[PDB]
C-alpha cells in the first residue's frame, strides 16, 4: 500500500519536515522541496516538505509532534500522501496566537518572531494550523484566522501579514502542544523504550489481546531516587499513548478519616472501568504499604489489605493497568511482589556525565543562552546530582542572570516587553555562580558507569592484557565454540602484588574494553557492614550487581576483614564470619549465564584464607609485577599526557636513575616537579606584580605566563627527596610467596 | 467473621462440600506477633467455628500457606488441622510435563528443544513457565505484525493459524526472564552413577552393605537383633571424589538428597542463630526416606577455637541442638547422615560415639589405574586425543587428586578453545583485509585434543597435593587405627 | 487539620503572603519517635496541603526548628523545604551590637565598657543579653 505509511519520530526540528528512505520517495516521486498534502483522520490536513533520511524505512515516516497534533494523530497511524505542487505564495494573511500567551507580554511580536521565523522559510501553511515560536526564554503559540490563497499559500517576502488581533481563546477539544512528551526525557534510553513497546502492545489494540487471550501484565513498579522524573516518564507515556491518566497520591490518602480513605480508592477503581482502558498511577507506595513491622495500628493493615483486594480482584475486564512508583525496592511490604501483582520491576538510575548534558540541552532549549556554553564541561563536573537539580541550577542561572539587569529593567512595569526580554542572554559566570549556591543531592550512594580508562594508560603488562582480553571478550563474544565443548567459563579471577600499581586501573580499562558497567566496592564499606548494620546489604548490593548485567563487580582490598581476621585487635570472629558466609553464598549462587565477573584485588596474598580459593570460586590468580624500565616511562609518558610540557630531560634518564622504583612513586614524582612548577610560575607572577606595583601604577611591558619549561632542577629535586617507598624486603616477600604458591599447587 | 460465620451456615446446607481459605498465615500468625485485639478476635472466633462443627457435618476445610510454622500452633489440636501436606517446586520432568500442558494448543515449529529448556529452567514455578509461554508467543507475534491486519480491527482469526513460534524465541524469552526459588532447598534423586566414579570398589561395596542391605532383609536383621548405625564421616584430602560419592550413592538408592554445607552452618553460627536444624531435620523426617549430606563439618570445629579467638558462642549451641535433634531420631524413618571432613583431628569425641556417628572411612588418593579411569570419566567431554591418550602423562601423575586431574583436563580445553578462537579470527579478518579472494569455511582439527596440548597442559604442571597432608591423614588413622 | 487549611486558604484571599511555622520537631519528627497514628494524620495532611501550593499565588513558607536530624526526611524532597539556612551563635563583635541596640535608650554613664562585656559573655545568646 504506497499510499499509507506508519509515522514516528522525527529528527528535524522544522515543523514542514518528513524524512523518507531513498528508494520509497523515489518510487512515490518525492524529493526536496516537494510540497506534499497528507490527509488523516478527524477530516484533517496538512502541507508539508519532503525530505530524505537513511534510517527511516519505507513504510515509516518521521515527522514531529507539531503537526501529529496538527493531524489530530498519535504514533504508528497510517496517513494518506499526495504530491500536490500546486502551492501559490501567499498575499495577505491574518494570523493570531492563543490567549494564554500574551500574559505580562506585549511588545512586537511581528519583528521578533514573526519576522524572523518566517525569513527564507516558505514553509507551506494552511488555514486552520497552529505552530510555536521558541522565544527569548518562553514559547509562543499562533494559529493562523484567515490565509490569502486558502487553504494553499507557500509563506513569501510579498505578503500582507495581519499580526492584529486579541489572542484567539484555546481549543477545549486538545488541550494544547505544550504538555510532556517522549521528547522530554533524558538519560533512560533503554527503561523507555522497554516501557514503551510494553506499553504499546497492550494500549493500541486491545481487541488483539481481547481475542489472542494471553494476559497483558498488570502492574509495574519503578524505583529510584526522588526528583528522577518517575511521575514525568508515566504522565508523558499516557499522554503521547492516548488513555485516562488518573494519578493517586499516598499522602492525601491517610490524611482522609478511617474507610472513607478506602471508599476512595474504590471509587477510582470504578472510574478506571467504565473510562475505557487506561493507566492507573501510584506514588509513594511505602507511604502507604510500608513493611508488616512497620504498622502498628490496624487502619494501616485494613488500608493494605483493602488494597491487595482491590488490584486482585482486577482480572482484565478494561484494560487497566497499574503504575507503581517507589524510592527504593525493599520498602515494600514483600506481599505485594507476586504473581498477578507489581512484578515487572524497572530502576531509575542516576544520569551520567553524557545524560546530564542531554537533560541540560532539553531545559535550555527556550532561553537564549549566550555563545559561550561548554556545556560538556558542566556536565562532566556537576556529577551526582538528578534532573531537578538540574533544572533548579538552570533556573538559578536565568534569575541571576536577570538580576544583573536591573537597569535595563528598573521596575519596568506590570506589563513587560518581550523585545527587553529577547535581548538578554545568559553567560558562563551566572553558571558558575548559581554553581557556588548549588548543593547535589546524591552525595552518599552507589555509581554504575562504564568508565573510560584506554589500554594505552598504562605501560606493560601485555600478557597481562591479553589474558584479561581471553578471560572476558572470548565468552561473551562467541559463546557457540564454548558449548560446543562444553567448557563452563570461570567467574573467579584475583591479582596480588605491590600497592598503588594500578591495578583498579586495569580494572577500568577492561570494563571500558568490554563496554560493560562498572560497580567498585572498597574495604571502609566492608568493615562498614562488618559492623554496625547486619550483611544483608550485601545481598540487595549482588541484586544490584544482577541487576547491571553485563557487568563487572569490583572488590578493593579484600584483606581487610583479613586483616581484622589478623590484627592488632582479632576479636570479631563472628562478624567476619558472617561477612565470609554472605559473600560466598551470593557469589556461588549466581547462574552461569549471566555475563557479570567478580574481580578481587589484594596485597596480602599470605593473609588471605584459601576457603575463598577453590574451583567454582575466586581461582584464577594473577601476580602484578613492579613496573621496570620502559614500563615506567610509559608511565612516565602516561602522568604526562596532563598538559604541561617539560622538553628539557629526557624521561629515559631519569627512568634510569629511578630504577627500582613503583608505579605509584613515578606519579608521585611527577606531582612533586608540577608542584614545584606551580611554585615557579607563582612566584614569577607575584614578581612581576610587586615590580609593576612599586612602580607607580606600571603598565610598561606585561610579562606573559611563561610555558611550562621545567629544567633538570625540579626533576633532581625531586628525585633527591623523595625515593622509592617499597623496600626489597617486600618485593622479596611477594616473590618468594608467589615461588611457595606456585610450586604448592 | 459473620460472613464467614454466613459461609458455615451456607456450607453444611448446600450437600457435602469443601471450604477454601487462602493465605491463612495472613489470618493466624503468632500470637506473640498481633499487636491489635480484632485479629485475635477473628482468630478464636474461627477456631471456634471451626471446631464446633464437628457433629455428623459433610464439609471438609483446606488451607493455604507459604510457611507451616508462621501459623499460629495452637491451631493443630486433633479435629484441627492435623494433615500437612507439602507441595514442592517441580523438576525437569515436572517442568517439561508443565510446558507441554501449557503449550498443548500451541501450533509450535518442530524447531524448539523443550528439554533443553526445562534443564535450563531450574529453579522456577508454574507460574513462571507459563508467563514464559505467554511471553514467547506474544514475542512471535510481535516479530510479524507488519503483515497481519494491523490496519485494520482484529485479525478473523486464520492469519494466526499461519502463525508460529520458533526456540529462538524461547531463548530471547528466557533472557527477559527471573527466577522466583533461587535461595530454596533442593529434594530430588541426583542423577550421577557409578560410571562417574573410578576406584575405591571396595568403599564402594562397603557403603552398598551399610546402606542398601538393610531394606531388602530386615528380617535377619530383627532376628539377631540388628538396628544398622545411622551415620558415618569421611576424612581424607580434598577434592577427592566425597560430593560425588554421596551423590552416586544416593542415585543407586533411587532416594532423595539434601545437603549443607559449612558455609551454612557458620551463617546459623551467628545472626539467625540456632533454632533452624530444627526445621531442617523435621523436613527430612517427613520427606521420603532420603540421605542427608554435611559438608564441611569441621568448620565449626575450626572456628571453635581455631585461629581467630571466638567469642564461645554457637560453637556449642550449634553442635548441642545438632546431637539433640539426631538422637531424638527413634528409627522408623530410613534416612541416612553422612559427614565430610579433610582435618578430622580437631573434632570433639564427641559426635564420634556409638549411636551417634561412629563409622569412619579414609578416602585415599587415586592409583595410576584409577587416575586412568577418573581422566577418562573427566574426559567425555568432546574432543577425542587419537594419537596420545594420555598414558605416560598419566603415569607421571602419581600423587595428584582428582581434582587436579580435571584441573588439568580443562586448561587443555579452554586453551584448545582458545585456539580455535584466535584461528578461527585469523582466517575471517584474512578473508576480509583481502577483496574477498577466499570465502571456504572448512572446519578445523580443533575439536580433537592434539599433543602438543598435552606437553603445553604438562609445562604447567600442578603439584597440589602435598605429602604432609597425606602423612598426617594416615598417622591419624593409625591413631584410631582399628588394628590394635 | 481545619485551621491549618483555614490558614492556607486565608493567603489564597490575602496576596504574596508569608506563612511562618513554628516549632516543627514537636509536630514533625521522625517515624520512629511516632507512637500514635494522629500524628500521621496531621503529618500527611500538612504534606498534602504544602505540596499542591504549586503555582496558586506568590505565597512563601518557612519553618523554624532546631535540628534537622529530628525533622523526618520526607519533608526533603524537591518542590519542599530545600533552601536552609542556620543562625550561629553569634562572636563577641555581634554581642556589642546587640547590646548597643538594646542599650539605645538607656542612660549609660561614663564607666560602661561594652566590648569588655561581651569578650566575657561568651557563650550566650541575644535572649541572654535582653535579660
Ligand atoms: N529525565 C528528566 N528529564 C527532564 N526533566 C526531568 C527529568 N527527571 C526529572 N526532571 C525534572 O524534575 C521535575 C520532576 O518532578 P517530579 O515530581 O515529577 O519527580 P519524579 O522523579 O517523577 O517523582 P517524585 O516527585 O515522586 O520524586 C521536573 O521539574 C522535571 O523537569
Ligand atoms: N600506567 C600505570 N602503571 C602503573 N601504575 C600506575 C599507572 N598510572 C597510575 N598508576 C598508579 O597506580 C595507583 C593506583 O593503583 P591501585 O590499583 O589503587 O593499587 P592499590 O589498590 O594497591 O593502591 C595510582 O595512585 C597511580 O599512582
Ligand atoms: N572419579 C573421581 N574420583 C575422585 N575424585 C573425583 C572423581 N570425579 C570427580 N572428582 C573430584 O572430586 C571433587 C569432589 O569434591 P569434594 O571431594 O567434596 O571436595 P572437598 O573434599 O574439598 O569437600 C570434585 O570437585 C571432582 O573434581
Amino acid at each position: 500500500r504506497p499510499n499509507r505509511l506508519i509515522v514516528d519520530e522525527a529528527i528535524n526540528e522544522d515543523n514542514s519536515v518528513v524524512s523518507l528512505s531513498q528508494p520509497k520517495m523515489d518510487e512515490l516521486q518525492l524529493f526536496r522541496g516537494d510540497t506534499v498534502l497528507l490527509k488523516g483522520k478527524k477530516r484533517r490536513e496538512a502541507v508539508c516538505i519532503v525530505l530524505s533520511d537513511d534510517t527511516c524505512s519505507d513504510e515509516k515516516i518521521r515527522m514531529n509532534r507539531v503537526v501529529r497534533n496538527n493531524l489530530r494523530v498519535r504514533l504508528g497511524d497510517v496517513i494518506s500522501i499526495q504530491p500536490c505542487p500546486d502551492v501559490k505564495y501567499g498575499k495577505r494573511i491574518h494570523v493570531l496566537p492563543i490567549d494564554d500567551t500574551v500574559e505580562g507580554i506585549t511588545g512586537n511580536l511581528f519583528e521578533v518572531y514573526l519576522k524572523p521565523y518566517f525569513l527564507e522559510a516558505y514553509r507551506p501553511i494552511r488555514k486552520g494550523d497552529i505552530f510555536l515560536v521558541r522565544g527569548g526564554m518562553r514559547a509562543v503559540e499562533f494559529k493562523v484566522v484567515e490565509t490569502d490563497p486558502s487553504p494553499y499559500c507557500i509563506v513569501a517576502p510579498d505578503t500582507v501579514i495581519h499580526c492584529e488581533g486579541e489572542p484567539i481563546k484555546r481549543e477545549d477539544e486538545e488541550e494544547s502542544l505544550n504538555e510532556v512528551g517522549y521528547d522530554d526525557i533524558g538519560g533512560c534510553r533503554k527503561q523507555l523504550a522497554q516501557i514503551k513497546e510494553m506499553v504499546e502492545l497492550p494500549l493500541r489494540h486491545p481487541a488483539l489481546f481481547k481475542a489472542i487471550g494471553v494476559k497483558p501484565p498488570r502492574g509495574i513498579l519503578l524505583y529510584g531516587p526522588p526528583g528522577t522524573g518517575k511521575t514525568l516518564i508515566a504522565r508523558a507515556v499516557a499522554n503521547e499513548t492516548g488513555a485516562f491518566f488518573f494519578l493517586i497520591n499516598g499522602p492525601e490518602i491517610m490524611s482522609k478519616l478511617a474507610g472513607e480513605s478506602e471508599s476512595n480508592l474504590r471509587k477510582a477503581f470504578e472510574e478506571a472501568e467504565k473510562n475505557a482502558p487506561a493507566i492507573i498511577f501510584i506514588d509513594e507506595l511505602d507511604a502507604i504499604a510500608p513493611k508488616r513491622e512497620k504498622t502498628h495500628g490496624e487502619v494501616e493493615r485494613r488500608i493494605v489489605s483493602q488494597l491487595l483486594t482491590l488490584m486482585d480482584g482486577l482480572k482484565q475486564r478494561a484494560h487497566v493497568i497499574v503504575m507503581a512508583a517507589t524510592n527504593r525496592p525493599n520498602s515494600i511490604d514483600p506481599a505485594l511482589r507476586r504473581f498477578g501483582r507489581f512484578d515487572r520491576e524497572v530502576d531509575i538510575g542516576i544520569p551520567d556525565a553524557t545524560g546530564r548534558l542531554e537533560i541540560l540541552q532539553i531545559h535550555t532549549k527556550n532561553m537564549k543562552l549566550a555563545d559561550d556554553v561548554d556545556l560538556e564541561q558542566v556536565a562532566n563536573e556537576t556529577h551526582g546530582h538528578v534532573g531537578a537539580d538540574l533544572a533548579a541550577l538552570c533556573s538559578e542561572a536565568a534569575l541571576q542572570a536577570i538580576r544583573k539587569k536591573m537597569d535595563l529593567i528598573d521596575l519596568e512595569d506590570e506589563t513587560i516587553d518581550a523585545e527587553v526580554m529577547n535581548s538578554l542572554a545568559v553567560t558562563m559566570d551566572d553558571f558558575r555562580w548559581a554553581l557556588s549556591q548549588s548543593n547535589p543531592s546524591a552525595l552518599r550512594e552507589t555509581v554504575v558507569e562504564v568508565p573510560q580508562v584506554t589500554w594505552e594508560d598504562i605501560g606493560g603488562l601485555e600478557d597481562v592484557k591479553r589474558e584479561l582480553q581471553e578471560l572476558v571478550q572470548y565468552p561473551v563474544e562467541h559463546p557457540d565454540k564454548f558449548l560446543k565443548f562444553g567448557m563452563t567459563p570461570s567467574k573467579g579471577v584475583l591479582f596480588y602484588g605491590p600497592p598503588g600499581c594500578g591495578k583498579t586501573l586495569l580494572a577500568k580499562a577492561i570494563a571500558n574494553e568490554c563496554q560493560a558497567n562498572f560497580i567498585s566496592i572498597k574495604g571502609p564499606e566492608l568493615l562498614t557492614m562488618w559492623f554496625g548494620e547486619s550483611e544483608a546489604n550485601v545481598r540487595e548490593i549482588f541484586d544490584k550487581a544482577r541487576q547491571a548485567a553485563p557487568c563487572v563487580l569490583f572488590f578493593d582490598e579484600l584483606d581487610s576483614i583479613a586483616k581484622a581476621r589478623g590484627g592488632n585487635i582479632g576479636d570479631g570472629g563472628g562478624a567476619a564470619d558472617r561477612v565470609i558466609n554472605q559473600i560466598l553464598t551470593e557469589m556461588d549462587g549466581m547462574s552461569t549465564k549471566k555475563n557479570v565477573f567478580i574481580i578481587g584485588a589484594t596485597n596480602r596474598p599470605d593473609i588471605i584464607d584459601p576457603a575463598i580459593l577453590r574451583p567454582g570460586r575466586l581461582d584464577q590468580l594473577i601476580y602484578i609485577p613492579l613496573p621496570d624500565e620502559k614500563s615506567r616511562v610509559a608511565i612516565l609518558k602516561a602522568n604526562l599526557r596532563k598538559s604541561p610540557v617539560a622538553k628539557d630531560v629526557d624521561l629515559e634518564f631519569l627512568a634510569k636513575m629511578t630504577n627500582g622504583f613503583s608505579g605509584a612513586d613515578l606519579t608521585e614524582i611527577c606531582q612533586r616537579a608540577c608542584k614545584l612548577a606551580i611554585r615557579e610560575s607563582i612566584e614569577s607572577e607575584i614578581r612581576r606584580e610587586r615590580e609593576r606595583q612599586t612602580n607607580p601604577s606600571a603598565m610598561e611591558v606585561e610579562e606573559d605566563d611563561p610555558v611550562p619549561e621545567i629544567r633538570r632542577d625540579h626533576f633532581e629535586e625531586a628525585m633527591r627527596f623523595a625515593r622509592r617507598s617499597v623496600s626489597d624486603n617486600d618485593i622479596r616477600k611477594y616473590e618468594m610467596f608467589a615461588q611457595t604458591l606456585q610450586q604448592s599447587r
